[PDB]
């Protein structure tokens, strides 16, 4: 069990109620990965599935969405693979300037 948070930012808080800060607890047995984290998000977060395009394309993070991991470039930590610890903070921002 897991206890991250997740904020939505550069907009994306339209596709989620206008909510941009959420409290996440992943029921999963380590280890559980930020792409996890990303399939709960669609399965359960997203009200309308219209909006899914919004957030992810082909099931990756959609073009434009900038992914940081406790305020670190999630390249560095190696994207989808990394392990998810309590208390960990995942912001999606969305950008013109995103990758
Ligand atoms: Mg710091
Ligand atoms: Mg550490």
């Amino acid at each position: 069990m897991v206890n991250v948070k997740v904020e939505f930012l550069g907009g994306l808080d339209a596709i989620f109620g206008k909510q941009r800060v959420h409290k996440i607890k992943m029921d999963k047995e380590d280890p559980v990965t930020v792409g996890d984290l990303i399939d709960h998000i669609v399965s359960t977060m997203i009200n309308n599935p219209n909006d899914v395009s919004i957030f992810i394309e082909d099931d990756s993070i959609r073009p434009g969405i900038i992914t940081l991991i406790n305020d670190t470039d999630w390249e560095l930590e190696g994207e989808k693979d990394y392990i998810l610890e309590d208390g960990d903070i995942i912001s999606f921002t969305s950008t013109l300037h995103g990758g």
